[PDB]
């Protein structure tokens, strides 16, 4: 029993973190086989960051302008290329700690673990969701750029995020591992705004199912609702519309608890309309939306 | 910027997790140099668990009654001993992945990371505090026994917890790595109750300092209070008394924000008396008490 924000074990990713230096700028890189992946703004100065032309800045660099450190051992760069917003540095040594891995680009509402690093050295691990507005509410200080997000599936590491920048609101924006930003953002030091966020409805429902699995039932009721009437309420409270694909994803948890999805929607609706009234759910005084249906199944038991 | 429940990177501990089997009972073990550490109730049957005599049960066992698996490779047990509530199994192979490490017994209110494992295989990582009543609010399923809690300091792994059991309330109890339980608990399948818990005052204050560091100020006020008048309020709301050692621990955060400790106590008092009134602090609708002063400094920047 119990329910915690749980990250994947980070060891397979720890053995891939390196430090990349170009001029005075240092950030983190990801070392897989013989290629090091990092944000391309490592090739920028403070002046270049205002409005950079990266093709221009990179053509002015050679392999020896880049310093790669793995532990204390320095790696030799034998080639370099740019792919979207990530820099690829070919090195002379294949990383012997390279896990089985894939690059995947995730959908808003999916979760992943972040291994926050500074100067190539892992400092901590936490759980994140990709918000509907394509930012993440991370914990990142200067020098965290190049930290990656990932999921693990049977010793295959699926990398899905690389950290690039913090926006004026304090939230964070980055790319997939092929350098494509999540959301409309671009890698220049201009003030960019995220669109207004919404609550990840399917995740709030998964977490309500987690609460039932752990014996929390005070919020349930006998009422049920329709998909359409619930979505009217969702709109009113800035919740993502609930799709039928989302109803179907919640199937396993619905069956394991006996509570039909649209039955749980009536409880959420009532929770949205009446608040918690001082009570808590799984130790929280607000509705949590950074657990997917998959996260709940993985962490919870197969029996209530 | 940002503030997350952050665990230590788990890789150094991942390379130490093994599976220990005795009869039909399997749980997790910790493999350091040539010794495997695990809960002693691995030598129990379902019948033995009601009221075991462990010296009796262990004298009836030989080395070959214990199966140790590291990955798929089986380890050979060449000796065994009991120390308090942990079993020590000597094996023929020193763990080549043994980190620099120490065993430490922590105080209530301190935090640590848990690497939850099943059948010797790590499944996830999360942050925990030792509650004042010497339980932890973990996330543990059957088979998690032997999972360990740890802190990391400059590549030294300080192990401080081994998981043994879940109590009727759903919270969890375990030992230090020398087998001494935290709290009054014993390792038999009787219904034991934890004492009533209290809120970790010094940690709530550290977290309020975290909020200021991240630009959250709506809860501050101009009032200050005395240590004695605050402790009257603490008692009323089931908060640990605040000691002078605790005031002094909060020194660095006080200086970095300019807010004196007893100044922050007046804000906490007002928060305790008036509630949040719908607002949140670092994304939470209640006062968080599982971040130590040290956790806040480690995760936050040196400048507000
Ligand atoms: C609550 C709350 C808000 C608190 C105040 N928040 C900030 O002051 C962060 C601040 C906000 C901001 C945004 C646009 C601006 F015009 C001016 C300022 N963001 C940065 O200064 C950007 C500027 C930048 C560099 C490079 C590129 Cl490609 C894009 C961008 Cl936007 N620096 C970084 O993101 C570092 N790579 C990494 C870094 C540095 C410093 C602090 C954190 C990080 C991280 N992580
Ligand atoms: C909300 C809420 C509460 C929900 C209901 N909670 C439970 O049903 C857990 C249940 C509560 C309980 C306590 C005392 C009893 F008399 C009877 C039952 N606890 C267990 O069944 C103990 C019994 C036990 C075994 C060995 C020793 Cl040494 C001591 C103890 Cl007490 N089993 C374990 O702790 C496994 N080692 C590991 C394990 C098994 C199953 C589930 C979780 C775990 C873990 N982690």
């Amino acid at each position: 029993s119990g329910f915690r924000k749980m990250a994947f074990p980070s060891g397979k990713v720890e053995g891939c973190m390196v430090q990349v230096t170009c001029g005075t700028t240092t950030l983190n890189g990801l070392w897989l086989d013989d290629v090091v992946y990092c944000p391309r703004h490592v090739i920028c100065t403070s002046e270049d960051m205002l409005n950079p032309n990266y093709e221009d800045l990179l053509i002015r660099k050679s392999n020896h302008n880049f310093l790669v450190q793995a532990g204390n051992v320095q790696l030799r760069v034998i080639g370099h290329s740019m792919q979207n917003c990530v820099l690829k540095l070919k090195v002379d040594t294949a990383n012997p700690k390279t896990p089985k891995y894939k690059f995947v680009r995730i959908q808003p509402g999916q979760t992943f673990s972040v291994l926050a690093c500074y100067n190539g050295s892992p400092s901590g691990v936490y759980q994140c969701a990709m918000r509907p507005n394509f930012t993440i509410k991370g914990s990142f200080l200067n020098g965290s750029c190049g930290s990656v997000g990932f999921n693990i599936d049977y010793d295959c590491v699926s990398f899905c995020y690389m950290h690039h920048m913090e926006l004026p609101t304090g939230v964070h924006a980055g790319t997939d591992l092929e350098g494509n930003f999540y959301g409309p953002f671009v890698d220049r030091q201009t003030a960019q705004a995220a669109g207004t966020d919404t609550t990840i409805t399917v995740n709030v429902l998964a977490w309500l199912y987690a609460a039932v699995i752990n014996g929390d039932r005070w919020f349930l009721n006998r009422f049920t609702t329709t998909l359409n009437d619930f979505n009217l309420v969702a709109m009113k409270y800035n919740y993502e519309p609930l799709t039928q694909d989302h109803v179907d994803i919640l199937g396993p948890l619905s069956a394991q608890t006996g509570i039909a999805v649209l039955d749980m929607c009536a409880s959420l609706k009532e929770l949205l309309q009446n608040g918690m009234n001082g009570r808590t759910i799984l130790g929280s005084a607000l509705l949590e939306d950074e657990f997917t249906p998959f996260d709940v199944v993985r962490q919870c038991s197969g029996v209530t």
